[PDB]
This record gives structure tokens, sequence and C-alpha cells, in this order.
């Protein structure tokens, strides 16, 4: 699925991502933005072999498992495949567990690079929320 933004920041703040760890609504749209283009099937192959999926493409290094990342862990305990849903509650969970990992949004290094700092509020501007 791509979402519009405005649609994914409601979907987002539905599922409790508004504000969560002190990031407000923007922040995660913009990393949203940035990491997906907010395609839920966005897939992408790191050079150490591990994959980033989904929305937020959350990394099968630590969070999820796909099978084919040696020496990995499953925190999130989903399938990698999970993150690929329409449905953004897997991604969503996922994600509240990595920004209470101790760096909060920097373990999204595209959220650190084009989001941090920014006018992140431009993101849900006009949406009915
Ligand atoms: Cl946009
Ligand atoms: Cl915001
Ligand atoms: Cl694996
Ligand atoms: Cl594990
Ligand atoms: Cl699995
Ligand atoms: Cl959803
Ligand atoms: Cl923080
Ligand atoms: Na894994």
């Amino acid at each position: 699925k791509v979402f519009g933004r405005c649609e994914l920041a409601a979907a987002m703040k539905r599922h409790g991502l508004d504000n969560y760890r002190g990031y407000s609504l923007g922040n995660w749209v913009c990393a949203a933005k940035f990491e997906s283009n907010f395609n839920t099937q966005a897939t992408n192959r790191n050079t150490d072999g591990s994959t980033d999926y989904g929305i937020l493409q959350i990394n099968s290094r630590w969070w999820c498992n796909d099978g084919r990342t040696p020496g990995s862990r499953n925190l999130c305990n989903i399938p990698c495949s999970a993150l690929l849903s329409s449905d953004i509650t897997a991604s969503v969970n996922c994600a509240k567990k990595i920004v209470s990992d101790g760096n909060g949004m920097n373990a999204w290094v595209a959220w650190r690079n084009r989001c941090k700092g920014t006018d992140v509020q431009a993101w849900i501007r006009g949406c009915r929320l």
C-alpha cells in the first residue's frame, strides 16, 4: 500500500505513535517519507546482508526474522514480511520498541539526516487529525 501523507499521519495517530517517546507525529511522517516514500512494500538490502522492511524500513539485524540474516535477532518477534502489510500495526508496534532502545529516533539514519531539527510539523499541516 502507498499511503497518502495525511492518511498515514492519521493511521500512525490511531496506533499511538503521536508524541510516542516525545516524538511528534510530524517526526514519524517525515521518517516514513524518506525511509519508504509511504510505501508499505518498500525493501532495501544492506551491504552486511540484512534487509530493511516496510514504511519505517525496520532492519532484520535486530528487529524481525527473515531467515537470511546470520547472527541476527528478532526482538519484535515477527516475520519481517509482517512489516510489508497494508495494515501498519506490526510496523508501529516494532517502531515503539526501536525508539525505546536508547537512541530515540536516531535509530533511523534517514530521520537523523533529513528530519531531525527541521520543521517536521509541515508533514501533518492541513491534515484532519
Ligand atoms: Cl508527500
Ligand atoms: Cl509535528
Ligand atoms: Cl536469520
Ligand atoms: Cl531474538
Ligand atoms: Cl518468523
Ligand atoms: Cl493501518
Ligand atoms: Cl529521545
Ligand atoms: Na533477524
